[PDB]
């Protein structure tokens, strides 16, 4: 009893290999029965039920010795090295089975026709995340007791087989990313009406969810991502009365989502993004325990339904790139924890709702090209959580709260292209994680703050087309990771700092059209990755330095300054020309002459 169960494990432990020694307890001084090694678990009588082998990094052919113990019901080898093909043979003796878990090793070939057959028994199978090939055994249609299948992750190929629809003791059918050819998911999985999962992501799906489908009505998580299918979404899944998950993002669904959406109080997470639906957003929404909704690059049209403030644990709200319209329900974010927030490329209008970040959890706030207008509110300014920030191409205005500049996690801050108005504070030294800096195309004034050379994370500032003024403060040129410096169009003066090594990443300088003056240091030729200069339309003087002709640059413009001298002999030929007009003083060296 403990001496049969302790030899078969050493048995099925020496056709393996255990780099990592998870099996140590098994092998050390024998002694301790065997009920006590480490993955091992015994009924009363001191046999042996299960073995959990799960993530001990084990390597070698499945070990078919372990069903040799009389009792053993439950064998997990989930998460090791398990490797070579699975034979007939190798389940022969594995027929008391009840859990069979294989997920995530090294399984290469077919699964075995036979396998139902020799383990008649099983409730649970699993063999995930391997690299099985060729078609699921119509044989599978054979299993009395199965629960739940998982073969989701292997190269299995050929179409789902009817014969599944069969097993009408499934709960949970799992067969996501597979190498099936272009089919329509098969009619006959209608008849698992007792399906609570069913997980077809990444199947090659064609065609229409079959009508048969809504006898599924324990459906709990109804996952068909990754696909070509098409219709609409049927009606019937609004119905279900204990729906939590509904993923259909990247298929081809057309029509409008069905009106009754709204009454599915069930439901935490909806996704029908990347699609072809139009209409509208269903009204009077009560959808209690909603945590995501995406519908993200569709032709959705109308507003955002005031009903969705009653989704009182809404995080996640991706509706970006439709043709929705209207203001935002001003309460939005009062009674929810937003975290994610991307409402992008739609044409809502009216101002951002006060308290989107009421609950102090929002990091993503993204509304690009739409048509927001007046000022951000004061309270956004004090919306710690928040990481990325992107207002661009809207209709705002005003001065910007003054602790948005500083805010401790903020990384990306995007307000281009609006109508703000101020100048930068020295607060924003408090902006610690800060990596880009992105405020083109507004009014903002004063001089650039001395404190942004200590964001030492920064690889953007882009601020072009405002109205700053002053000189560039000497510290920008010690930030180490700066890759694009655009100051364009403003009105600063003063000189650009002689020492610029510190510029190791820099890529881009812009700062044509202001009032700059002296020379063109000679270390902008040493930077080793620059490959845009733009200097033009200011009034810098001297000679252009030599060391310009080391640089391979995309854009090189000196035109419009006071420069003199000569051209470097590397820019001297015709096509270069208009790089350098402008300059009265300027001359090029060609045939023995200098010409304008
Ligand atoms: C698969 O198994 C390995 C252990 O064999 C797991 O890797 C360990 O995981 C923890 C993190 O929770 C680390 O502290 C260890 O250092 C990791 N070890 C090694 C060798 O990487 C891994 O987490 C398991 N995978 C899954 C999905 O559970
Ligand atoms: C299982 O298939 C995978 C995915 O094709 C193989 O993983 C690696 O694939 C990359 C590029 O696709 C290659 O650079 C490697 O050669 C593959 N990994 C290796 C050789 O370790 C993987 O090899 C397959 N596993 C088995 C056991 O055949
Ligand atoms: C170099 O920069 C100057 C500006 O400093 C460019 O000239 C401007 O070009 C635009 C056309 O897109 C006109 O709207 C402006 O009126 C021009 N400014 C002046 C002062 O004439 C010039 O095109 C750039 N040259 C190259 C080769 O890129
Ligand atoms: C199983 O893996 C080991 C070690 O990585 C290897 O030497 C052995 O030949 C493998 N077996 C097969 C069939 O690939
Ligand atoms: C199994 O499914 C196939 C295909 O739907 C069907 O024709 C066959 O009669 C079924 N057999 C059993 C035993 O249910
Ligand atoms: C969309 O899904 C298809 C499979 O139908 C996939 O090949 C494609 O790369 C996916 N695209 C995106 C953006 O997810
Ligand atoms: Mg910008």
């Amino acid at each position: 009893s403990l001496n049969q169960d302790a030899t078969i494990l050493r048995q099925a432990k020496l056709g393996l290999s255990d780099p990592a020694q998870s099996l140590s307890s098994w092998s050390d001084n024998n002694d301790v029965t065997p009920c006590k090694w480490l993955g091992v678990s015994c009924d009363a009588t001191s046999n042996v039920v299960s073995v959990d082998l799960s993530s001990f990094m084990l390597v070698g052919p499945f070990p078919s010795i372990l069903c040799h113990l009389p009792s053993l019901h439950s064998l997990s080898l989930y998460n090791n090295s398990i490797n070579g093909s699975l034979s007939a043979d190798d389940f022969d003796t594995c027929h008391n089975l009840i859990s069979l878990d294989l997920s995530e090793n090294l399984l290469v070939g077919s699964i075995p026709k036979s396998l139902p057959f020799n383990l008649p028994n099983l409730k649970f199978l699993e063999i995930s995340g391997n690299n099985l090939s060729d078609t699921i055994p119509s044989s599978f249609g054979e299993f009395r007791k199965l629960e739940s299948l998982n073969l989701a992750g292997n190269f299995l190929s050929g179409t789902i087989p009817a014969s599944l629809g069969n097993v009408t003791t499934l709960k949970e059918l799992k067969l996501a990313y597979n190498l099936f050819s272009p089919s329509q998911i098969p009619s006959q999985l209608g008849n698992l009406t007792e399906l609570q999962v069913l997980w077809l992501a990444g199947c090659n799906l064609v065609g229409p969810i079959p009508p048969s489908l809504s006898r599924l009505t324990s459906l709990v998580n109804l996952d068909l991502t990754f696909n070509q299918l098409t219709g609409s979404i049927p009606s019937w899944i609004t119905q279900l009365k204990t729906v939590e998950q509904i993923e259909l993002f990247n298929n081809s669904f057309s029509g409008e989502l069905p009106e009754s959406m709204g009454n599915m109080t069930t439901l935490k997470r909806f996704d029908a993004s990347m699609n072809k639906l139009t209409g509208k957003i269903p009204d009077n929404l009560n959808l209690l325990n909603l945590e995501s909704l995406n519908l993200f690059e569709n032709m959705l049209e109308g507003p955002l339904p005031e009903s969705i403030t009653r989704s009182k644990t809404l995080s996640e709200l991706k509706l970006f790139n439709n043709r929705l319209t209207g203001v935002l329900p001003s309460q939005l974010g009062a009674n929810s924890p937003l975290q994610y927030v991307d409402l992008s490329y739609n044409r809502f209008s009216g101002e951002i709702p006060a308290n989107v970040c009421g609950e102090g959890k929002l990091e993503y706030l993204i509304l690009i090209d739409n048509s927001f207008s007046g000022e951000i509110s004061n309270n956004l300014g004090k919306c710690k959580s928040l990481t990325r920030v992107r207002l661009s191409n809207n209709k705002l205005s005003g001065q910007i709260p003054h602790g948005f500049w500083g805010l401790p996690r903020l990384s990306l801050l995007e307000l281009s292209d609006n109508s703000f108005t101020g100048s930068i504070p020295k607060t924003i030294i408090g902006a610690k994680n800060l990596s880009n800096l992105r405020i083109s195309k507004n009014r903002f004034s004063g001089s650039i703050p001395n404190e942004i050379g200590s964001l030492n994370g920064i690889i953007e500032i882009s601020g072009a087309e405002n109205d700053f003024s002053g000189e560039i403060p000497e510290s920008l040129v010690k930030l180490k990771q700066l890759s694009r410096l655009d100051l364009s169009k403003n009105q600063l003066s003063g000189e650009i700092p002689r020492e610029l090594r510190g510029w190791k990443n820099l890529n881009e300088l812009n700062l044509a059209n202001n009032h700059l003056s002296g020379e063109i240091p000679k270390e902008v030729g040493i930077l080793p990755v620059l490959n845009y200069l733009d200097l033009s339309s200011n009034q810098f003087s001297g000679e252009i330095p030599l060391e310009l002709q080391n640089l391979k640059l995309n854009v090189l413009n000196l035109s419009y300054n006071h420069l003199s001298g000569k051209i470097p002999p590397l820019y001297a030929n015709k096509i270069y020309a208009h790089d350098f007009i402008g300059n009265p003083g300027l001359c090029v060296d060609l045939d023995g002459l200098c010409r304008k």
